[PDB]
């Protein structure tokens, strides 16, 4: 059963700005999504020190980046803490409102879009290159969910009965037609080396088969 929700007006405004503003330095999306994965990995690692059972859902802490030219998708998979249903519908957005406001104000005062991560809303930089984002996520003590948005003011959340991911998050970027450069491991490697070379988890960059 698919439930459809409206973004808060401010977040919809932010998404529209990211989609409609002329800004050529789009590659920064990858640094932001990798940093989100790293943060999530940091969180489950820290929690596991006082409750080792939190790793019963998977011991390995890693990030995989998988380009699929045929599906026109770039997928970032982490085995971090994951997100709950409450995160997806309510709590991440509640937190994001103030960061969104501060970022929008910063842009008006001369900041550029590449500073988005400092405001906690770097996730939304995905829409620099993606027409649709699907997030499959699994947190301990909650079910696996699929979140989806093609912007336009709404997102959906549904229980996901696809392949279990155990714990963590799969961010599936359905790329815009003119952003297919990010479907080549060569380009992805260049971006990772430039912006994400010191991330403290193994990042495996898959090669496209075709
Ligand atoms: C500061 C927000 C952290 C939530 N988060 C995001 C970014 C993110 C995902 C989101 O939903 C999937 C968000 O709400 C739509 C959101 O709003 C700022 C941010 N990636 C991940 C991830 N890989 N693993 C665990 N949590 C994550």
């Amino acid at each position: 059963e698919v439930e459809t929700f409206a973004f808060q007006a401010e977040i919809a405004q932010l998404m529209s700005l990211i989609i409609n503003t002329f800004y050529s330095n789009k590659e920064i999306f990858l640094r932001e999504l990798i940093s989100n994965a790293s943060d999530a990995l940091d969180k489950i690692r820290y929690e596991s020190l006082t409750d080792p059972s939190k790793l019963d859902s998977g011991k390995e802490l890693k990030i995989d980046i998988i380009p699929n030219p045929q599906e026109r998708t770039l997928t970032l998979v982490d085995t971090g803490i994951g997100m709950t249903k409450a995160d997806l519908i309510n709590n991440l957005g509640t937190i994001a409102k103030s960061g969104t406001k501060a970022f929008m104000e910063a842009l008006q005062a001369g900041a550029d879009i590449s500073m988005i991560g400092q405001f906690g809303v770097g996730f939304y930089s995905a829409y620099l290159v993606a027409e649709k984002v699907v997030v499959i996520t699994k947190h301990n003590d909650d079910e696996q969910y699929a979140w989806e948005s093609s912007a336009g003011g709404s997102f959906t959340v549904r229980a996901d009965h696809g392949e279990p991911i155990g714990r963590g998050t799969k961010v599936i970027l359905h790329l815009k037609e003119d952003q297919t450069e990010y479907l080549e491991e060569r380009r992805v490697k260049e971006v990772v080396k430039k912006h994400s070379q010191f991330i403290g988890y193994p990042i495996t960059l898959y090669l496209e088969k075709e």
